[PDB]
């Protein structure tokens, strides 16, 4: 029931919902328990990279890939030699050989980008890593390795409540590429959770928030409205969620099951939600 899409022209097919941004704790066995419940839900893309300052402990997660490494798409995070030696310090945690995708975080126009891009495509070459990607919310990034690397995925904070990816997704998919997602449920502004008093989000005070939950349609659950709303577009292959017990991943796995948007319920979100822009790193 759990489906799948390509991850940009890649040959990794990942389920519609991923793993990561959960805490697996301090006993093994019980983190172990946590990983054969994610497996048997049908998800198989695990990034073991921080989200939300929340990544997933390597040393638990190898023990949990044993016997079947093959069925799952294992992504991780990382000036040549940095970039090689920093994978390999993760594959041993891990106990396997290779990474499917491996990502570059902190990037930066600043930063020595052909030098970036040859350290991927050699340990690409070497059979390493499968594939590359960026977690980027920077156009002036993402523009640059659309057209000067091999990259098959963007991870950028995307939900409702910070529609400002939408407005790369053309370039991307003329490229490609496809967005992972990070932030699908606005760290819990999308769900059921009260609002904080007084608080916002981006360019929403308080009061447009409080406003928009009660506009919004109510056929189904916010939770799901917003996990649906990040799958609405094809440019994106998966959705990484957060989570603190296996009660929320089933939860997770249940709204990313749900029937998709229409395009007349998407086209209803579209406008009653804010549609801002980044204003920083543009060029
Ligand atoms: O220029 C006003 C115009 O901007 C929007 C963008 O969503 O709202 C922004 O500006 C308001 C006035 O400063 C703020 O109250 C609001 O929080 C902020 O998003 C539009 O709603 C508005 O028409
Ligand atoms: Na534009």
């Amino acid at each position: 029931h759990m489906k799948k899409r390509q991850l940009g022209t890649s040959d990794l097919h990942v389920s519609e919902l991923g793993f990561g941004c959960m805490s697996l704790g301090t006993d093994e066995t019980k983190a172990r328990r946590i990983m054969d419940e994610v497996l048997e839900l049908g998800i198989n893309y695990l990034d073991t990279a921080d989200l939300y300052n929340q990544g997933l402990n390597e040393q638990f997660v190898g023990k949990a890939l044993k016997g079947r490494r093959q069925d799952i798409i294992l992504a991780t995070k990382v000036s040549k030699a940095y970039i090689k030696e920093a994978v390999k310090d993760s594959l041993r945690r891990l106990q396997t050989d290779y990474i499917d995708l491996y990502q570059l975080h902190g990037g930066t126009i600043d930063d020595p980008i052909d030098e970036t891009i040859e350290a991927f495509e050699e340990l690409k070459q070497e059979g390493v890593i499968r594939y590359y990607g960026i977690s980027s919310i920077r156009p002036n990034v993402i523009k640059e390795y659309l057209k000067r690397s091999n990259i098959v995925s963007i991870m950028m904070q995307y939900s409702i409540l910070d529609r400002r990816p939408e407005e790369w997704f053309p370039l991307i998919q003329e490229h490609g590429v496809s967005v992972v997602v990070r932030g699908p449920v606005a760290r819990g502004l999308l769900s059921r959770r009260p609002l904080p008093e007084g608080e916002g989000y981006l360019n929403y005070r308080y009061d447009e928030l409080k406003l928009l939950r009660e506009s919004l349609p109510t056929d189904r659950p916010l939770h799901e409205l917003a996990l649906q709303y990040c799958l609405a577009h094809d440019v994106v292959a998966t959705v990484a969620a957060g989570a603190s017990s296996i009660d929320q991943v089933k939860a997770n796995v249940q709204a990313v099951e749900a029937t998709p948007l229409t395009a007349e319920e998407r086209q209803h979100i579209q406008k009653l939600a804010k549609a801002a822009v980044y204003e920083q790193h543009r060029e």
